C-alpha cells in the first residue's frame, strides 16, 4: 500500500555529508576502503577560506566530506561577501557537531524538482527549519531542515558540476578506484523514541511507511529514497545496540548508510583486501550453520557456489515474498562505536528495479541468533 | 665545537603523537601512506573511556594518534580514578588544540634516563611545566613541559610494552607494512621569533646549538635528538612558508618531521605509488637542470644511475664538509598549509653514523632556485 503523498516532488539520494575534523585524512581513507573516486573540491585552492571539502564518488554515490579553518581566515567577511561554496556552513555548528558526535554524518542530500518550494512546504507542514534556501551562480538551489539529531536533511535542485565553487579535480590527483558501489539505497537514524521520529518527518514530507529495536521505514513517492529510523527496546538480555549508539553518539544521529553495488561479491573482496591496509573493518562472519541454513531459503535464488562465495565473504542474506537481499556490515567508521556502513545488493522486482527489493534484512536478527545456537551445537 | 651540556640524560626520540578529531582515520591513512605497522591500542576495548589511542611503528619511528571520547563517558571519574592511559590528556585541551591547529603534533616524545629528574631540572631551569611526572603501573614515568605554541616535550623514562594499559595488536588488524623507514631523525618548529624561542629550549635543556626564514638547530649530547626552530624573514619577494603557517595554525607549531630511511629509493617507490590511492603527495620534482647539476657537486658519492634515480623520484641532495643528505618534502599532511612529512637518508660521517650528517639540506633553497631559474632558459 503505496498512497504516494510526498507534498514535493522527489527525485533521487544526492549526497551524504560528513562533518570532520581534518576532510583530507577522512577522505583519503574513505577513497582506499571504499574505491570511490576524488572528484571535486572546495577549499584554498578554490578560494575557499572558510571550510575544506572534499567530494568523493563511485557511480551516482556522492560522499562530501568538509571540515573548518581557523575562523581568522575570513574574519573580514560576512555572508553576503562569504567564500563558502556550501552558504549553510558555520564554524560553531561544525565544531560543536563534531565535539558532541565525533565523525558523522551531518547531512542527508535529496535531490528535488524546487529546494525552494521542497522548504517551503516542509516548513509549512512541521519541519524544523536549519538553513533557508539559498542561489548559488544562479543554477543551483540548496536548503536545510532539521531530520533528527543534529543531521539536517538537506533538499538541492538544480535549473539544468557537483555545486557551484566547486573544481573538478586534476586526473592526476584522481586515480579511478571503483569496487563496484553504485548508489546510496537507504540512511537510518537512531532515535530514542520511533513514534515521535516517525511523525516528524512522515508529517513534513508525506513520505509513507513502507532483539534490540523497533523500526519503521519512511519512503517516497517512487520508493527510492528511503530512510528507517530505529528506537530502542530495553531490558533485553543483551543491551540494544540502539542504546549504545544514543550514549556514545550524545543522541540521535545517523546510524548506517548502505549502498548498493553492482557485484557485492567483487566490492567485499576488494574491500576486505584493504581491511588491514587503511580500509574498512567487518563484523564477524557468521558461523557456517548458516550457510548451511542459507541452502533452504534461497537455494532456488543463489547456487551452491554462489552460496559457498557467500561463505567466504561472511554476506548474509534475506528474502521477502518480493526479493532476495545479500548485505553485510562494517564494524563503525571511526572512533566511536556509532556509524557504520552497510553493502547491499537486491535481487528481484524487476519491471528497473523497484527500491527496498528484498527488504531491509530484519530476518537476519532471528536466523543468525538461531545459526549460533546451532553451531554452539 | 659540541659542549654537551644537556643537563639531563638524553636517550633518544621515542614517539610523536597526534591530537586528532578521529584517531581511527588518521592512523589508518597514515599507515597505508607511510607503510607503517598497527602496534598498540588504548581505547573502549581496552578499558579506557576517555581517549582513543592507536600507535603505528616502522623501525624505532613511533607514531601516536590520539582522539577524545565523549566526556559523558567518563563523567564520574577523577584523576585518581581516570581509565586515561595517558594521564596528561585532557578532553578541553585535545579539543582546544584541534580547534585552533586543526590536525597537528601535540607532543614531541623523548626518552630519558629519569622523566621525574628531567622534569625538575627543566623547570629548575626556566621550562613552563605542563603535565608533572606520573609513574604509570611502577614501571614508566611520564611528564611535560612547554615546547613552543601548544606542542610539548614529553620525557619518557623506563625502569626496564609502550606504555601500560597499552595492548599489543593482534597480528590480524597488524598488517606487516614497510616501506622502509627507520626513525625519527629531526622535528622541526616554527615560531614568530626565532632568539627567544632558542633562549627557552637551549636554557632549560642544556641542548646546544648545532628566501624566507632564519634557522637553528639545538642538539643533545650525542646530537641524536635535533630540534631545529625556524622564524619568517618578512618583506620578501615570495611570502614567507613560516609566516603562512604561523596564520594558517593559528601561531607557532610543529612545522615537519624528518623521518629517516634505510633505503629513501624503495620509500619514495612505494610512497609514490600510493599518494593517488589514499596516501602522502610530494611536492612538485625540481627540474632536469638541478639534477643535471647534480653530477657537478655529488658525483663522487653518487653513480650515474643513482642520479638518474634520484630524478625519477624527486629527491633532492645536500652535502656538508662531512656527509651528504638525500631528501624530499610531502604536501601538508591535512587539511592546512602547516605540518609535512620529510623523509631522507644520510650518507657519511661513520665512526654509527653521527647524527645531523650532511646537515638539513640549507643548499638547497638556493639550488633548487637557481636550477628553477637554468630550466626557463
Ligand atoms: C543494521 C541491521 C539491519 C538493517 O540494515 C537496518 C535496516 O536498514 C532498517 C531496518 C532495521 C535495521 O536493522 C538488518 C539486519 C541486521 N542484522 C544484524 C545481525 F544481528 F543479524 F547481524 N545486525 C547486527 C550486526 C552486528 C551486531 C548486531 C547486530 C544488524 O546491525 C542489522
Ligand atoms: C623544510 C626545508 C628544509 C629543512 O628540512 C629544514 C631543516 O629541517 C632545518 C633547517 C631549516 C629548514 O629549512 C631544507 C631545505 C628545504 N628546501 C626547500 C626548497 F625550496 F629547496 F625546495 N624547501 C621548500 C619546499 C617547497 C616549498 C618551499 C620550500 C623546504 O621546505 C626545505
Ligand atoms: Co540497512
Ligand atoms: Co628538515
Amino acid at each position: 500500500k503505496n498512497p504516494k503523498s510526498d507534498k514535493f516532488k522527489v527525485k533521487r539520494f544526492h549526497h551524504i555529508e560528513f562533518w570532520c575534523g581534518d576532510a583530507t585524512n577522512v577522505a583519503r581513507r574513505f577513497s582506499w576502503g571504499l574505491g570511490m573516486r576524488f572528484s571535486a573540491k572546495s577549499d584554498l585552492s578554490t578560494g575557499n577560506m572558510v571550510h575544506a571539502s572534499y567530494l568523493l564518488t563511485s557511480g551516482d554515490l556522492r560522499f562530501l566530506f568538509t571540515a573548518p579553518y581557523s575562523p581568522s581566515l575570513s574574519a573580514g567577511e560576512i555572508k553576503p561577501t562569504t567564500t563558502a561554496s556550501i552558504p549553510s556552513f558555520d564554524h560553531g555548528s561544525c565544531r560543536s557537531f563534531f565535539s558532541s558526535h565525533g565523525l558523522g554524518v551531518r547531512a542527508v542530500a535529496i535531490e528535488v524538482e524546487d529546494a525552494e518550494s521542497a522548504f517551503s512546504i516542509s516548513v509549512a507542514n512541521g519541519a524544523i527549519p536549519s538553513s533557508p534556501p539559498i542561489v548559488l551562480n544562479e543554477a543551483v538551489t540548496i536548503a536545510e531542515v532539521k531530520l533528527y539529531g543534529d543531521v539536517v536533511l538537506r533538499y538541492v535542485s538544480y535549473k539544468a558540476e557537483f555545486l557551484p565553487g566547486f573544481e573538478r579535480v586534476e586526473d592526476a590527483s584522481s586515480f579511478p578506484l571503483d569496487y563496484g558501489i553504485r548508489r546510496l539505497d537507504h540512511a537510518v537514524g537512531n532515535v530514542p523514541e520511533l513514534g515521535p521520529a516517525l511523525t516528524y518527518v512522515a508529517g513534513f514530507t508525506g513520505f509513507h511507511q513502507f532483539s534490540g529495536l523497533n523500526s519503521a521505514v519512511l519512503a517516497s513517492n517512487d520508493e527510492m529514497v528511503l530512510l528507517p529510523i530505529n528506537e530502542p527496546v530495553h531490558g533485553t538480555k543483551r543491551k540494544s545496540q540502539i542504546q549504545t549508539y544514543l550514549e556514545h553518539n550524545e543522541g540521535a544521529g545517523l546510524q548506517h548508510l548502505a549502498l548498493m553495488s553492482e557485484d557485492i561479491f567483487r566490492t567485499l573482496r576488494e574491500m576486505r583486501k584493504r581491511s588491514s591496509i587503511g580500509g574498512f573493518d567487518f563484523m564477524p562472519s557468521p558461523p557456517p550453520t548458516y550457510y548451511q541454513n542459507l541452502k533452504k531459503r534461497v537455494g532456488d535464488v543463489l547456487s551452491d557456489d554462489q552460496i559457498k562465495e557467500c561463505e567466504e565473504l561472511g554476506i548474509l542474506v534475506d528474502r521477502d515474498d518480493q526479493g532476495t537481499l545479500l548485505q553485510i556490515f562494517t564494524k563503525p567508521l571511526g572512533d566511536r562505536p556509532t556509524i557504520f556502513i552497510e553493502i547491499i545488493q537486491r535481487v528481484g522486482c524487476m519491471m528497473y528495479q523497484s527500491g527496498g527489493c528484498g527488504g531491509f534484512g530484519k530476518g537476519n536478527f532471528s536466523e543468525l541468533f538461531k545459526s549460533i545456537e546451532e553451531y554452539e551445537k
